[PDB]
């Protein structure tokens, strides 16, 4: 009887649907089709401990900005996506996490950085060392994932729980 409202953010193509479409039904999404904002829903069992994930899959586009306050409020975890091959991408994610906390109104909040498109490792602009540091800075965990090769796909989501659980 347990559920975590979580929230799938960054910023345009950097593979928020992919990987959410990736968790939910298994397949790779090759189009990119835009994102208003989606929700899906998904049982696990997280360390042994059975959780309903309610995902929100939102907009990187900046058209759909103004949205970013209301589901920013009702979150309860984030996952920060940028893209290791689009450098803007990693050096505009901070704008993300600077949102949730004033939202929040809090000093730390639960998230984790997420470096997607690991796949593409002769394409990189972001080296795995760049995304760590970046991560220390937030105060928060990286983890590289592929939506692609679905690569720490379930991880990531499992490991955001992870987090949330222990701010409680
Ligand atoms: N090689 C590779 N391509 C990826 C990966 N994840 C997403 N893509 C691709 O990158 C493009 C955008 O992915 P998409 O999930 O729509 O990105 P998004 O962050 O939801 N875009 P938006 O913010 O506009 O909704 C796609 O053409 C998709 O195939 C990945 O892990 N590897
Ligand atoms: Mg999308």
């Amino acid at each position: 009887q347990e559920k975590y409202r979580l929230v799938v953010v960054g910023g345009g193509g950097v593979g928020k649907s992919a990987l959410t479409i990736q968790f939910i039904q298994s397949y790779f999404v090759t189009d990119y089709d835009p994102t208003i904002e989606d929700s899906y829903t998904k049982q696990c069992v997280i360390d042994d401990r059975a959780a309903r994930l309610d995902i929100l899959d939102t907009a990187g586009q900046e058209e759909f900005g103004a949205m970013r306050e209301q589901y920013m409020r009702t979150g309860e975890g984030f996952l920060l996506v940028f893209s290791v091959t689009d450098r803007g991408s990693f050096e505009e994610i901070y704008k993300f996490q600077r949102q949730i906390l004033r939202v929040k109104d809090r000093d730390e909040f639960p998230m984790i950085l997420i470096g997607n498109k690991a796949d593409l490792d002769h394409q990189r602009q972001v080296t795995q060392e760049e995304g760590q540091q970046l991560a220390r800075q937030l105060k928060v965990t990286y983890m590289e994932a592929s939506a692609k090769i679905r690569m720490n796909v379930d991880q990531a989501f499992h490991e955001l729980v992870r987090v949330i659980r222990k701010f409680q």
